[PDB]
């Protein structure tokens, strides 16, 4: 009743916070952050961890990316593009999208909120199992570009989800209430969100004038994020398995998916050492995968990848008719802003100013949103 949730609910992870400062809900794993993945199996749906865990063994009836559909036509030109690259089905319900997936041995199908509710039902059951009481009041978070039709839907996969939707406010300005940018005092405060998730990077200018959030511009590049980093090594370490076994994998999906994994655990690793092995057993055809990988060379695999975040930086800045030096704050948001590399690239461009990282990245959206949702069910 006088308790509520932030939630930010992301492309491919979510994350649940409450004001008590912010504690950021761990979930049954353990986990700070839960991927917005939801399984279909023969006995049950799962949610999170156990989701993507299966990905492998059941790549067409596991959904995530729900957020690239929810408030879209069927016939929208992103809906057709992505459409292309899921291994999951979608299809057209009155112009409208839908999941559809083979479930208890049946083929049904479901709207993007339907399956972003379960996403937000299993975060809402994450806060539930830390307060040991039943919780309502949330406020969700949106990308600043959602229009108006995303923004409802999103609203929606709440209501479905059990949620008494206080607000659904932008993800930058959730980032920016993380850090109490909008108590600075009367005046503007000019603040750059960069944010580089686990699918997508948006750039995000922002006022704040006497506590008024205003974006003043958003750029970035919707299709780059760090799955786009865990392929990179991918492809270096299946052109390594060709080169030490003079075999190619890349046909064998169930390797190729195994490897995938891999490489993601191994680039987090490369973020706080500078080494990282990966320990594959019998990955194709019988053979072992053990082999490492060095900062240093993960930094080249990704060079251009992580210098094209650059590019629009300079065009919000553009947009937003302000210079680097007028920037009052840069704030770190997303997973990936967690890569040394990735960081010494935004800090050399901001001529060695320090970076906001205190909060960690990929919960500093959550955090902002649990302090928004205590002053909403305060006042
Ligand atoms: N230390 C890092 N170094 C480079 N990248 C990183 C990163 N920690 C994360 N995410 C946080 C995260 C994601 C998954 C996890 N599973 C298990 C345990 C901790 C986990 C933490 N990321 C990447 O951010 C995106 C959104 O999570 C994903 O692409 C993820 O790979
Ligand atoms: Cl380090």
């Amino acid at each position: 009743k006088a308790a509520a949730i932030g939630i930010d609910l992301g492309t491919t992870y979510s994350c649940v916070g409450v004001f008590q400062k912010v504690e950021i809900i761990a979930n049954d794993q353990g986990n700070r952050t839960t991927p917005s993945y939801v399984a279909f199996t023969d006995t049950e749906r799962l949610i999170g961890d156990a989701a993507k865990n299966q990905v492998a063994l059941n790549p067409q009836n596991t959904v995530f990316d729900a957020k690239r559909l929810i408030g879209r036509k069927f016939g929208d030109p992103v809906v057709q593009s992505d459409m292309k690259h899921w291994p999951f089905q979608v299809i057209n319900d009155g112009d409208k999208p839908k999941v559809q997936v083979s479930y208890k041995g049946e083929t049904k199908a479901f709207y993007p909120e339907e399956i972003s509710s379960m996403v937000l039902t299993k975060m809402k059951e994450i806060a539930e199992a830390y307060l040991g009481y039943p919780v309502t009041n949330a406020v969700i978070t949106v990308p600043a570009y959602f229009n108006d039709s995303q923004r409802q839907a999103t609203k929606d996969a709440g209501v479905i989800a059990g949620l008494n939707v206080l607000r659904i406010i932008n993800e930058p300005t959730a980032a920016a209430i993380a850090y109490g940018l909008d108590r600075t005092g009367k005046g503007e405060r000019n603040v750059l969100i960069f944010d580089l998730g686990g699918g997508t990077f948006d750039v995000s200018i922002l006022t704040i004038d006497d506590g008024i959030f205003e974006v003043k511009a958003t750029a970035g590049d919707t299709h780059l994020g760090g799955e786009d980093f865990d392929n990179r090594l991918v492809n270096h370490f299946v052109e390594e398995f060709k080169r030490k076994h003079k075999k190619d994998i890349s046909q064998n999906k169930r390797a190729v998916r195994r490897l995938r994994t891999a490489c993601e655990r191994a680039k987090r690793t490369l973020s706080s050492s500078t080494q990282a092995s990966l320990e594959i057993d019998s990955l194709f055809e019988g053979i072992d995968f053990y082999t490492s990988i060095t900062r240093a060379r993960f930094e080249e695999l990704c060079s251009d990848l992580f210098r094209s975040t650059l590019e629009p930086v300079e065009k919000a800045l553009r947009d937003a008719k302000l210079d680097k030096a007028q920037i009052h704050d840069l704030v770190l948001v997303g997973g990936s802003t967690r890569i040394p590399k990735v960081q010494k690239l935004l800090q050399d461009f901001f001529n060695g100013r320090d970076l906001n990282k205190s909060i960690n990245p990929d919960e500093a959206v959550a955090y902002g949103a649990a302090v928004q949702a205590a002053i909403l069910i305060k006042s």
